[PDB]
């Protein structure tokens, strides 16, 4: 079997497999070539990706994600003591490490974030042997640039306890290079610098590469900015929209809020393309059709801020590197969100009119690299 490359995300995982001189994004059974990092546990089934995505509004204690943010950390981290507060699942401490509790059939069972995330690896797996009709065995894992060895660890043993043999554990940013080809020696020191506007956190990378040599010269970002706040946005603007037309506040119905924020997020896809947006919602509250629209200036105007302050980081990773705009050779876009019109133009505009490498869907791009890695390396 082929080895693979995995992009093991924070929201959204990604599996593709270098064949024939070609990549290919390995799309899952529902037909989508990303699939939510989301575990669910119930009274008969353990559900994974879209199944489990699918549900979280009906099962919210017993619907696992962001397992990203725990990997490789101990229960004493100010990380997940700051994080725990957000999760509508238990996380329990266990000799210092933490675990996350839900119950499934029933009785009462508790997982190692490195379990979590081995439930998520083995779905990709099996999108990849479904794709190829034969067992992938090797892999090709990619972690954040900051991740220490803790982290790393934690994702390599997510990967062998989900029958995986892990051939290396590559950096996202490195792998977003290695898609585009900017790995390959031209004789001269090259700067990339890759904006990584995800689903739920932020990354900026300039790696400079010379003679095939990458060396991440800087970084910065948001680990709690990403497409999810684009969408909050929207749903307190929809929020008070229903309240004025409708005097009812849907605010304390989690299921009305769940829904109409799944309608948000799609709403959102469609602005990237199309100016406006139509949210058709079937009875959201008590039996009240919540049947509206947004244009993309109305989605940009609620966003605005939190566009604009995308390039502070920007900024940072220029200065810490030591670097000037004027020195940056190539931009890569990844993450789901860069495919927004006003992030290109806001990106683009700060590197004087610099042209954007993003012929690569972003939410592909560190999973083709990966895949590409993984060929190699085999
Ligand atoms: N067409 C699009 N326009 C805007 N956002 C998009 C689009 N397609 C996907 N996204 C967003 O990308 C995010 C997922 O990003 P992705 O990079 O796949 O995840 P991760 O951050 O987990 O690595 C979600 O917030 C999703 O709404
Ligand atoms: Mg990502």
């Amino acid at each position: 079997g082929p080895a693979v490359g995995i992009d093991l995300g924070t929201t959204y995982s990604c599996v593709g497999v270098f064949q024939h001189g070609k990549v290919e994004i390995i799309a899952n059974d529902q037909g989508n070539r990303t699939t939510p990092s989301y575990v669910a546990f119930t009274d008969t089934e353990r559900l994974i990706g879209d199944a489990a995505k699918n549900q979280v509004a009906m099962n919210p204690t017993n619907t696992v994600f962001d397992a990203k943010r725990l990997i490789g950390r101990r229960f004493d981290d100010a990380v997940v003591q700051s994080d725990m507060k957000h999760w509508p699942f238990m996380v329990v401490n266990d000799a210092g490490r933490p675990k996350v509790q839900v119950e499934y059939k029933g009785e009462t069972k508790s997982f190692y974030p490195e379990e979590v995330s081995s439930m998520v690896l083995t779905k990709m797996k099996e999108i990849a042997e479904a794709y190829l009709g034969k067992t992938v065995t090797n892999a090709v894992v990619t972690v954040p640039a900051y991740f220490n060895d803790s982290q790393r660890q934690a994702t390599k043993d997510a990967g062998t306890i989900a029958g995986l043999n892990v051939l290396r554990i590559i950096n996202e940013p490195t792998a977003a290079a290695i898609a585009y080809g900017l790995d390959k020696k031209v004789g001269a020191e090259r700067n990339v610098l890759i904006f990584d506007l995800g689903g739920g956190t932020f990354n900026v990378s300039i790696l400079t590469i010379e003679d095939g040599i990458f060396e991440v010269k800087s970084t910065a970002g948001d680990t709690h900015l990403g497409g999810e706040d684009f969408d909050n946005r929207m749903v307190n603007h929809f929020i008070a929209e229903f309240k004025r037309k409708h005097k009812k506040d849907i605010s304390e119905n989690k299921r009305a809020v769940r829904r109409l924020r799944t309608a948000c997020e799609r709403a959102k896809r469609t602005l990237s393309s199309s100016t406006q947006a139509s949210i058709e919602i079937d009875s959201l509250y008590e039996g009240i059709d919540f049947y509206t629209s947004i244009t993309r200036a109305r989605f940009e105007e609620l966003n605005a801020d939190l566009f604009r302050g995308t390039l502070d980081p920007v900024e940072k990773a220029l200065r810490d590197a030591k670097l000037d705009k004027s020195q940056i050779h190539d931009i890569v876009l990844v993450g789901g969100s860069t495919r927004i019109p006003k992030i290109q133009k806001l990106l683009q505009d700060f590197f004087n009119g610099k042209e954007l490498n993003k012929s690569i869907n972003p939410d592909e791009a560190v999973a083709y690299g990966a895949a590409v890695q993984a060929a190699i390396l085999s």
